């Protein structure tokens, strides 16, 4: 190709104006095969310039000068200057050196992590460049490990500046797009490390129904299999493939009962101890792999081995799938060691994700992160987080930052996994985040005390958790449409603020704030409430524009950074003027696609929303106060329209237009009501409540209302009253 | 010592006195060059105020009105007039809020919560404006005292406070723009009326004299050393004082014992952000609570 | 030298650069032709306009094809090149390893403005004599970040006046000027007094400079050079000899507000010592905490 240049023992491939592959080969042969990371090097032709001399070469694109002075790659022989001025002297890449600016990516797991842990670099940098080293093995055409690359150094130089979304799109072109999730993945999951019986598990599922909590997935953790019943001469019961018959005397009947309740079923698989001689599938595996059964030779875990993988999928997973298991929870914690040098977690995720496609369309796994490109094998499973405010306070940042290495379907244990401390408010705040996260999977440790059941908690916490869990199912249309946009267009559901606002310094200073799809901006509260206010808080950056609280309609004039206060039952979620958000009107109703959609419209600007579905596309347009709904294909679906406050149209069938110009634009939210509520719940002196209510009611000029609150001895009460005055300005 | 002298100068009598200690002299030159110069400035101000004080003295004797009044004499139905114990009226033209607490070393400024009655008020010294009615924490360096005059205030000052003479040969008429006003200067052997009506300033006296009048309208000396009775039209003259938000902001940030990164960010953000409500939202995020109140005073004056 | 620069056309011609692709003359001090073009065609025109010597401000790492630190190549070649236009010329540049004392002056760079930075700096300065690097120029008052305190600025200037080089410098902040009249009348007058003292000391400094060059004796010595067998000469990190006639104990801690004085523990060697400024006497040998107002610095001279 014209986009390929060889010089000395190096090869340079200009894939885009902003993406260059850099290779070294001692043998003069360069690698064309796919790798664990890279699935596609076919990119459209681009323009660039070369200065080639006897001893040096310079490649020049719109954004980078790449220099190579010959010989082995060193920090002196191979380096690049970006054509940007984001920094004063951090604009140069040197081979093998780190530079400042990397916005980070993700890491394997949150196992044993209490609050923050270090992350790996991503492809995004504030200074406009990043290098992604390909250190993986080569694949065969069908996707088996083929061995070592002939490109003994193989690098990707990203020089996208702050065009983060295009960097991610081209990353997906190189490493392959995320597959589409199935709709069931986007609902509530129930999970608990608890030794349920068939009877007590179904009783709990029927209790969820009675309690008005919708579920899409039934996880069965490791007590599904033999544990204490495993003879100690075999080792532990951690790995198992044999039903505990006391708890599950008829597995297929139990899974049929979950299927009748419209639940998808997954089992915990700890693969590391393989198939030992006590297991129900051992006789078939032993025959297939020619094991010495009289010496009880184990089929040790070996995912490098084709015969082992075949026996694992066909003779170990196969019978369980025949009993009705829908997909696999791969729960690997036993290290990165294999004869091939390929991480066993990568081999599991790559091969299990492929195998899952045989029994179901668009199937998933649930497994830990296995390095760049492992977004091809959703879903991510972050694992055994410590239950703490610190862990919750890290998790939104962790989740949005992961989009910087394209790993956009993290499923966290909602409420935290293990250890840590009880606080029903922490559980409630964690569920609020989970509902506005990629995946909402409730899960917990082997403790008698860590159940995430809403009715574990008092009546106030229970009702709020049920409300948020119902909200998750109202959001499934929005989530599923965003899912198809991840798969087809390479856009993350969860974006850091700096994707949309790359030149705003405040977009780098609100770590836990994120865009959730294209219509909603989320600022979860991740700190214990101030008991004097009976409210939690978070500093929100409002971009330019008019913003509304998604729930209350409280308005905010951007651009501003403003501390916002919410009771423990309320979450800061915001929509711009013109936002249109579809909601399922019947989130409890078991139906493959919603029979009724609520179109929730935020007044004050034009907008539009495209609802992508399995078998349809529905466009909602809001232009000069006219709201129109059209679909590719006709259906019996009934549309409800909510314009700000008021339901305008109920259950209208087919395509239509309606003029909202003559309809009430304003939400109910008002300063006086909100003020009374904040003063009333506050654990402060009644004389202070009386004086604040009286003075803020009497003083007419906004600047003097602000001067009055500025004299308050309670600094946080000042900030709370200021938020109300700012919204009421 | 310096704050106590500031109060004394705006008290009924300014008598420096001290104990038998070798260490308690009230001589200004007992102190360092900064304190000395400020004490000399305030002590000269006391003599500039003698015409105002002597006129108020004759008003105590003849009309039973105190020189120093609690706020509630003028504002009996305002609850805030009972909540500012150290704030007072000083004659009829000036309202005083002495600073009586050691400065905040992070700000290099002392402070007092001032109640501003209804009306437009000016700092007597700087011309910094304040829209009443409001209660507002005000910040001053140790060399500066919170003293305020309403729009229309007229304050006579002795132009020659060091000059040994039984009555001033020269009076400065210090006029605060924005309203009508008047001042009656009672003396041993004269009465002089200063009137400010629809922007016309008039001076008349019961008896004629050689006295020379100076007129200062806000910022600017309009008339120097003019003899006898006269009128002058100030409608076409600059009403506005120099005091400006940007200069005052730079000065407060510059003396503050805070991080230079904080100074840089506050100066940059308050210069860039155009909408007053967003300037206030920006300072509301500051981790230094007293710095918030100081920046808020400047924003309130600059609104 | 990139394609927008005023000297680029001449450099491009000298180094055979591709001007239509705007090929930069990338920094390469391993390259004889680059160095020649840098000195003759980049620095040369600026020297012709009257620039006397070069402040080499290098912060971009230690990488080169040769394995020689670019900072060493800059200091070695620039110091040599500076001798062409002026006798006994200098540079101003960071330390480039043992032997780089051949290329004065040392430039310590972007210190944080803090009491902690000032408290390190006398020790830093005297200890440098142990690898023969005796002409450190510190940013007097600190370079960047940190916190405002006019007393820190005044104490830092006191040290600077009794340091190898007295260069006032500061960051891009509107708030960090080292102008004496930035501060109140007391600080301003003290800074002016110390700045005048620096010029009173130039004969003493210049004589010590010729003694460094001809006899290998540092201007600033740790106490243990003169008193190697006295344990106390190893226990006063910020105390030093300044030439042969003066012993300096800078105050590097914020004053005690109850005393309105700063302090430092001074080790007085055997002998009769006088405060250089006041004549206050001290009988050695003794370790004694000494107190000074913020306008006064502990500097001592022996009888004789
Ligand atoms: O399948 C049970 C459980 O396994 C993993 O978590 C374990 C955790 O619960 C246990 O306390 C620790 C202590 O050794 O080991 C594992 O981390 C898995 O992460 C979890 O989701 C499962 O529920
Ligand atoms: O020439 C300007 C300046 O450069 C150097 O110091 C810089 C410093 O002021 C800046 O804040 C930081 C932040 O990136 O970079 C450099 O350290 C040099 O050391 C200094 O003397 C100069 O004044």
């Amino acid at each position: 190709n014209n986009n390929i240049i060889k010089f000395d023992k190096a090869r340079f491939t200009v894939l885009t104006e902003h993406l260059i592959r850099i290779e070294y080969s001692e043998t003069g042969e360069f690698e064309e095969r796919m790798t664990q990371m890279v699935q596609n090097r076919e990119f459209s032709e681009v323009n660039f310039d070369i200065i080639e001399k006897e001893e040096t070469i310079e490649i020049i694109t719109s954004t980078v000068h790449l220099y190579y002075n010959g010989g082995e790659f060193t920090n002196a022989s191979l380096f690049a200057d970006v054509k940007f001025n984001f920094s004063v002297y951090s604009n140069r890449w040197y081979f093998g050196e780190k530079s400042d600016g990397n916005l980070k990516g993700t890491t394997r797991t949150l196992d044993m992590i209490d609050g923050e842990c270090p992350l790996e670099d991503g492809i995004m940098s504030k200074n406009g460049f990043a290098v992604l080293a390909d250190k993986g093995k080569v694949l065969t055409e069908v996707g088996d490990i083929a061995g070592n690359s002939v490109s003994t150094i193989d690098l990707y130089l990203f020089a996208y500046g702050r065009d983060y979304r295009q960097a991610l799109k081209d990353f997906y072109q190189l490493t392959g797009n995320t597959p589409k999730l199935p709709r069931f993945a986007l609902g509530n999951w129930w999970s608990r490390y608890y030794d349920y019986s068939d009877k007590s598990y179904l009783a709990l599922m029927d209790k969820f129904t009675d309690k008005k909590v919708p579920l899409s997935v039934s996880v069965i953790d490791m007590d599904w299999h033999k544990v204490s019943e495993v003879p100690s001469r075999f080792g532990s019961g951690w790995t198992g493939y044999s039903w505990n018959k006391k708890l599950f005397p008829n597995p297929e009947n139990f899974i049929d009962e979950l299927h009748q309740r419209k639940l998808k079923v997954t089992l915990n698989d700890h693969p590391a101890d393989g198939i030992r001689a006590f297991e129900d599938p051992y006789p078939q595996v032993a025959q297939t792999l020619d094991l010495n059964t009289e010496l009880e030779e184990a089929a040790k875990f070996d995912f490098d081995n084709l015969k082992f993988r075949k026996a694992y999928f066909e003779e170990v997973h196969g019978p369980l799938e025949k009993e009705g298991v829908d997909f696999w929870w791969i729960d690997w914690q036993q290290g990165a060691i294999s004869k091939s040098g390929v991480d066993p977690l990568w081999l599991l995720n790559h091969y299990q994700y492929q195998n899952a496609q045989k029994k179901h369309k668009n199937n998933i796994i649930l497994s830990r992160y296995a390095g760049p490109g492992s977004h091809r094998y959703p879903l991510g499973f972050s694992g055994a987080s410590v239950i703490s405010w610190a862990s919750l306070d890290f998790q939104p940042y962790f989740t949005s930052t992961a989009s910087n290495i394209g790993y956009t379907w993290w499923s966290h244990d909602i409420g935290g996994h293990m250890q840590g401390y009880k606080d029903a408010e922490l559980s409630l705040r964690w569920l609020q985040f989970g509902v506005f996260s990629p995946i909402n999977r409730l899960h917990s440790s082997k403790s008698e005390f860590t159940s995430k059941e809403p009715w574990h908690f008092d009546a106030v916490i229970e009702q709020s958790m049920i409300d948020f869990l119902q909200l998750r199912h109202q959001l499934i249309p929005y989530l599923y449409s965003a899912n198809l946009i991840t798969a087809s267009e390479g856009r993350a559901l969860v974006e850091p603020l700096y994707y949309e606002y790359p030149m705003e310094e405040e977009a780098y200073q609100h770590r836990n704030q994120y865009l959730f799809g294209e219509q909603l901006m989320v600022a979860p509260i991740t700190e214990k409430m101030n008991s004097l206010l009976q409210m939690g808080s978070v500093e929100v950056w409002f971009p330019e524009g008019t913003w509304y609280d998604f729930f209350s309609g409280q308005p905010y004039d951007g651009k501003v950074s403003l501390k916002v206060y919410r009771e423990i039952t309320e979450m800061p979620v915001f929509a711009k003027a013109g936002a249109i958000i579809p909601l399922d009107k019947n989130p409890l109703k078991k139906e493959e696609i919603p029979s009724e959609i609520i179109w929730k419209i935020f007044p004050g600007a034009d907008g539009e929303y495209l609802l992508l579905e399995e078998d349809n596309e529905t466009k909602a347009e809001f232009v000069n106060g006219i709201f129109t709904v059209t679909s590719k294909k006709e259906s019996s679906r009934k549309h409800t329209i909510i314009y700000g406050e008021h339901e305008i149209v109920s259950a209208k069938r087919g395509e239509f237009s309606i003029d909202l110009n003559g309809k009430e634009e304003n939400f109910d939210w008002n300063f006086s009501t909100a003020l009374f509520r904040r003063l009333d719940i506050a654990e402060i002196s009644y004389e202070q409540k009386d004086e604040i209510l009286q003075q803020l009611s009497l003083i007419e000029e906004h600047e003097k209302q602000v001067a009055f609150i500025k004299t308050n001895e309670n600094q946080e009460l000042q900030n709370s009253l200021f938020e109300l005055l700012y919204s009421g300005k």
